């Protein structure tokens, strides 16, 4: 988070934000729950009330993740949809117009397939924290018989300090315990391991899928440069347009360097 | 697009591909109409059966736009949510592991506050297309008054080639012709240059997302690097935690690269 020390829901601006004014809020921002809908809602508070409480934020998670994925692949259907309809609009236009639209439709295409990628290796993340949460909550009933035998224990030896159940009842609760501190342990151990491990598989993920998509940006815009938008004086005729040959590479090259990327041949550099 | 000249729906793999066998499809894949409900496919058909016919696709893809744009915002906040309640799970945990919870919360935070931004930028875009939009479709009704007097005037003709209206409409005609090519001049004109600063818009704004969250995502690999993966063995005690001041500096870090992001300070080169 970029707020700096002030009671306002406003950060100081960055260097982008320094370079031009941020653009207005959206108009689309109507008045609703926020969400857009009421089953997922209740799937969400099903998933909150029903399983068991020490396992309950993890399904919620899970559940929340879910939704998030739906709402991804949902988006990415519906942006290959716009490109396609975008380059439709496009066809019946100048040639230049129909091609540079074309190219772009074809690059916003393969943005909304790297982002099907993406979406295919955050559902295996989502499913590693479904593994997580099927194991810990799995181990949780070892602790619940733990509390209701202690407890158990302390109501009998109140009641009747001399019954014979207090021993039994008293090497139960030391089995238990052996049972339920280790399983801590262990819990402990697994839970630090799979999140390790699915948090840096998300995050290969996304850096790969920044990457590309900035690459896909950076030779659209490079394609757009292509683009004459040197207005015509009104009453002349339009001039003729060989811009095929240069697209025709720049696309080429596009789909050559994204072949050509891996994990290794990323070129950010945290500091 | 990725398709080498076969008919297989199937892509040759790339790189990151060939590294790593690819996930299996997402199992959140239900049945449907494939977009979810209804009322915004009415409005999509209503903005393709209404409107003026030349508009009609341009109006479309506006529409279809909003609709892309209200999906993102919707995700943006349930990432958003996803985020804070995964943090709130891992409050009750190690303190290491809490600590780096609490930590991916923040960057997952910065990742959705950065998709709003640029939600705005999307939103801006989207405007410039529905200015082009309107002053296209606004310069539709002049091709066709001049087709409807052509045609009025063929059929006078042809019903009488004497008839004293066939010159005040030839005149007409005439005006309208004047009126109509020219204007489809300087329709081309304003499409180019509205077309071109509106994609350059876009593409600065996924190359200035994609570099951010790139940055993120290498921050947050480096601070789970901080994480100790190293097992417990069964029975044994627990190893104090001192990762406090390596991830206050690293997300210090964070924050100062953020800042420090321009357009011209991007390392993507395209080739
Ligand atoms: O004032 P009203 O009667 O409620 O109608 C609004 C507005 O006048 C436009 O018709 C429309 O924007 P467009 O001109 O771009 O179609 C907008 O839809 P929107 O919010 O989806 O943009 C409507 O909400
Ligand atoms: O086959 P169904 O009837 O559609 O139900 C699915 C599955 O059988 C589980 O109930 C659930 O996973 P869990 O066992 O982990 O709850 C999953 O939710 P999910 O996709 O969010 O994991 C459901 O989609």
């Amino acid at each position: 988070m970029h707020r700096t020390y002030s009671l306002r829901n406003s950060r100081a601006p960055t260097a982008s934000q320094l370079q031009n004014p941020p653009p207005p809020p959206s108009t689309t921002k109507g008045r609703f729950f926020g969400k857009g809908g009421l089953a997922y809602s209740f799937r969400r508070s099903a998933a909150g009330a029903f399983g068991p409480e020490l396992s309950r934020k993890l399904s919620q998670l899970v559940k929340i993740e879910k939704n998030v994925l739906r709402s991804m692949e949902l988006t990415a259907n519906e942006r290959r949809d716009a490109a396609k309809q975008l380059s439709i609009w496009g066809l019946e236009n100048d040639d230049d117009v129909s091609d540079i639209t074309d190219k772009l439709g074809v690059l916003i295409y393969e943005v909304s397939e790297l982002d099907d990628q993406f979406i295919d290796r955050y559902d295996q993340y989502r499913l590693t924290l479904k593994s997580i949460r099927d194991i810990e909550g799995s181990v949780q009933p070892s602790r619940d018989r733990k509390d209701k035998i202690t407890d158990k224990i302390a109501y009998l030896k109140y009641k009747d300090p001399q019954s014979p159940k207090i021993e039994v009842l008293e090497q139960e609760l030391v089995r238990a315990e052996a049972e339920s501190l280790v399983a801590e342990a262990q819990l402990s151990n697994i839970t630090r391991s799979k999140l390790r491990a699915a948090f840096n598989y998300q995050f290969d993920s996304i850096i790969e899928h920044s990457e590309k998509i900035a690459l896909i940006a950076g030779y659209g815009k490079a394609l757009l440069e292509l683009l004459d938008d040197s207005p015509v004086t009104p009453g002349e005729t339009r001039p003729a347009y060989d811009g095929y040959e240069a697209s025709k590479q720049i696309i080429i090259d596009a789909e050559s360097a994204l072949n050509e990327w891996t994990l290794d041949s990323a070129q950010v550099k945290p500091t």
